[PDB]
Formats: C-alpha cells, structure tokens, sequence
C-alpha cells in the first residue's frame, strides 16, 4: 500500500504489519502487536498512517458493533463485500451482482442521485459452535 | 409502544415524542426536542428508555458514519432495510428478498451456522439537488 509521502520506516512498518495480516483489527491492536514485535511507532502516527490510507482506499474500514473502526488489507481491489465471523475475525471476500442490481433498482425508482451502500453480514463458523 | 417497566410519564412522554418524529435522531437531539417541547426529561433516561425500547424491538436502530447512533420508529413490524438521506435525515422503509436469498445462499455455502445481516443504504434524494 503505496502512500502520497515521502516512505518512512514507521509507515513501511505499518504497511508490512497490515499485509502481514488478514483479520480485522483497529489502530489499538495493531498498536500493540507492533511495539510486541520491536517497531517503537505511535498511536497519532498508526491513526494518521490508517486515515491516508483509508482516503487511497488501500484498506477497508469496517465499524464494530461498539462503534469503532477496524481495517484490514484486502487481497482484491475491486468491489467486494466481507463475510465476517466475530469470534474468529476471519474476513470471507464475498461479491453479488443482486444486491448492487437492487441497490440500483431502488435509487431509480426513489428519484435518488447517488447510492452508497454498506451490507455487511455477521456470522459465526461451524467450528465456533463445536466444541 | 409499551414500555416493560411500570407505567410512569417519562415512559409515556419519549414514547409520544419519538412517535410524533419520523426522523433517524440521535439522544442529544430528542433530549433537546423534548426539552423544547416541556418534557424536562433527562438524557440519561432518554438513552436508558430508547435502550430498552431496542431491546423490545418496536423501534430500528441506525448507527451514523462519523459514530454517533440515530434511531427511528417505523410503522412495519416486518423485517425491512432503509434508505436514509445524510443532507435531510429522512428516511424510508424497503424489502427486497434478494439480499436474504444471497445472506442464506452465503451461509449454505459456507457453513456458517447463523448470520445477521445489516443492509442500511445512504443516498441524496431529490430536494438537495433542487434550489
Ligand atoms: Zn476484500
Ligand atoms: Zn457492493
Ligand atoms: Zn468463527
Ligand atoms: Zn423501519
Ligand atoms: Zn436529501
Ligand atoms: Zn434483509
């Protein structure tokens, strides 16, 4: 994930550290796991390196039940959905023609300019519920 | 909207307020329509009714994009998605079976045991383009 500045190593770290990785995670927990491995790299400086990215689009964001933001670096660049399991934080890249045809369908027949659109879907894996 | 607590006109009153209104709203803004309109609630028991109003599940919950959680009561008691306008805050019921045949045809292939899915959809309507 490229950035508009100057690359920094706290910026390559935090990009190493998100491709790194494929769960969802927030700016704390992947605070955390850096200064675990030996990076030293802020909080304001993760947030701020999170909020550019977001803005290139490079990751996803995704609000959690409570409300705060978790990331992750998605594999495919185009448009996709993610199946996520709150338990494991797996991220399943699932895309449907439908709902986008519907989502179009809708706004045509509201009259509405522009339709943005958030459909996520949560679930729990089979092995969840074994025990 | 029956409230499982005792009958008492604090229930009463955020009841008729959120039923007069038919916009997604935040607790800070009903705690001040109320305040306008001579309730003199207070805004911690606003948030512990509308809480408990949720829970029942006469009323739709929406969580806005910068955090902050809008709420709204709709006639339907069917499960239905919505289309909120951000420029206006008006809002308007929908159901469509293709997003439910694709939640359950993602979940049959993919094991996952249950699954909720969220489906809220943001588009400027006509008005904001209008002069
Ligand atoms: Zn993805
Ligand atoms: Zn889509
Ligand atoms: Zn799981
Ligand atoms: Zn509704
Ligand atoms: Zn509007
Ligand atoms: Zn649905």
């Amino acid at each position: 994930p490229p950035v508009k500045g100057r690359a920094t190593r706290q910026r390559a770290a935090v990009s190493a550290a998100l491709q790194e990785v494929e769960e969802f995670r927030s700016a704390q927990e992947l605070h955390d796991m850096l200064k675990h491995k030996g990076d030293a790299v802020g909080l304001t400086t993760v947030y701020r390196t999170l909020q550019s990215l977001a803005d290139a689009g490079e990751v996803d964001v995704l609000r959690t039940a409570e409300g705060e933001s978790v990331y992750r670096r998605c594999s495919t660049g185009d448009h996709h959905h993610h199946l996520v399991c709150r338990a494991c934080g797996k991220a399943v890249e699932v895309e449907g023609p439908a709902v986008e045809k519907w989502a179009e369908a809708i706004a045509a027949e509201h009259g509405y300019v522009n339709v943005a659109h958030t459909v996520e879907i949560f679930g729990t894996c089979a092995d969840c519920a074994g025990a």
